[PDB]
């Protein structure tokens, strides 16, 4: 089998170590550290903000997993994405602390004094995650952001809290004061880049799949479909999406009995779970970037291998456009013509020097669609 362990692919799975978040789990260390070890002298709190898929939640799954056996406190992950009002909250986080309800219904106020209550008589100390909070009212936020200053109250400042979001937009729909409490504990999770997808592919390759089923060249064929070039490019550099290509194709690979994952593993799966290449963006292609497009097409096919080299895609075209009776444009073009392919997502290069994949789209299909285009226009 390619896949060995598949648990090594689950979203839960936290792996041992998390290559490009050394400095956010440096940062939330010295956030939380000193009142994880000794805790209630003051009030510790910090804002984790980046797209999905950036480790945000696996960063500070590895930070409880450092301090768990070190520690009173207890630490309370609250999903924001399953629980959303006040009421499904605290019930989770009453769950969690084992608070038992009373037979009355109680008012928002009442649940809150409850906590309170508890947390003190009990002299419990909290570490409150609020993962994804851009899911709750900003009211809630607030609730709970303030609750943590209230030390007189509680008897001690017995709750650390950390809350998840996107962006900024999770801290300036908050009230000013609230968003007083929060700002300037913010640690950022930029969109990591293709060489930072990689080295976590090679992580789970290296944990997940069997030794031999899968090359170098394979995980950067997944690392350059999603890694962010440009770290403005916040459409990409998402890792969940990276981890589960590889998986699907691991699969793919074993499923149709081969030892090896081969680009077209990769193709299949990344169309399942991405946007594969729009007809509406060939049909505009000038004419030979179109036969050109062709050329890498009909190289990749042969290679049966993710990147082909610059010489081989132009010898693939003069072949091309002598089949569709055209003369060959001239090195310098074709060179353009491959800018402007990469510049839309086409196909994705790399330096060796120049290597070229198509890794968004299986070959078949592709070479159809290009064909029938190229055969409308010279008809
Ligand atoms: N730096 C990393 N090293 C290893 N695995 C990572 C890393 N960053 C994220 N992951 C994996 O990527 C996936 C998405 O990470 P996650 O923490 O869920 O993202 P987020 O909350 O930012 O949306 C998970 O499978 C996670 O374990
Ligand atoms: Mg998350």
């Amino acid at each position: 089998a390619i896949v060995v362990d598949d648990s090594v692919f689950s979203p839960s799975y936290v792996p041992k170590r998390l290559p490009h978040r050394e400095q956010q789990l440096q940062q939330l260390d010295i956030l939380l550290g000193n009142w994880l070890r000794n805790p209630g002298h003051h009030y510790p709190r910090a804002t984790l903000l980046g797209r999905p898929g950036t480790g945000k939640t696996v960063t500070l799954r590895k930070l409880w997993e450092l301090y768990k056996d070190k520690t009173t406190a207890r630490f309370v992950y609250i999903n924001g994405f399953i629980y959303r009002n006040f009421t499904a909250i605290i019930g989770e986080i009453a769950r969690s602390l084992n608070i038992p309800f009373p037979r009355r219904g109680l008012s928002r106020d009442e649940f809150l004094a409850l906590l309170v209550e508890h947390l003190r008589e009990r002299d419990l100390y909290m570490f409150l995650v609020l993962d994804d909070a851009f899911n709750l009212a900003p009211d809630i936020l607030s609730t709970f952001i303030r609750l943590g200053q209230e030390a007189d109250k509680l008897g001690a400042f017995r709750i650390a809290l950390v809350i998840v979001g996107h962006n900024d937009a999770v801290l300036n729909n908050l009230d000013p004061s609230t968003r007083g409490i929060m700002g300037k504990y913010v640690i950022r999770f930029s969109p990591y880049t293709k060489d930072q997808i990689f080295d976590i592919l090679l992580d789970r390759a290296k944990a997940g799949l069997a030794e031999g089923s899968y090359s170098e060249d394979i995980l950067q064929m997944i690392a350059d479909i999603t890694g962010a070039q440009t770290p403005l490019d916040t459409n990409r550099g998402d890792a969940r999406l990276a981890i589960d290509i590889l998986y699907r194709s691991a699969y793919a690979a074993q499923q149709n009995g081969r030892k090896h994952i081969a680009p077209e593993d990769v193709r299949k799966s990344s169309k399942e779970v991405l946007f594969g290449i729009s007809e509406e963006v060939l049909i505009g292609l000038p004419l030979h970037e179109k036969l050109f497009l062709l050329a890498i097409v009909r190289s990749l096919k042969i290679s049966h291998t993710p990147y082909i080299t610059f010489g081989d895609a132009e010898e693939s075209y003069k072949i091309v456009c002598e089949e569709y009776g055209e003369r060959p444009r001239v090195h310098s073009q074709l060179w353009s013509y491959l800018n402007d392919l990469r510049e839309k997502g086409i196909v994705e290069t790399r330096q060796n020097t120049t290597l070229i994949s198509i890794g968004t789209e299986p070959l078949d299909t592709l070479e159809a669609v290009i064909t029938k285009l190229i055969k409308e226009e010279l008809r």
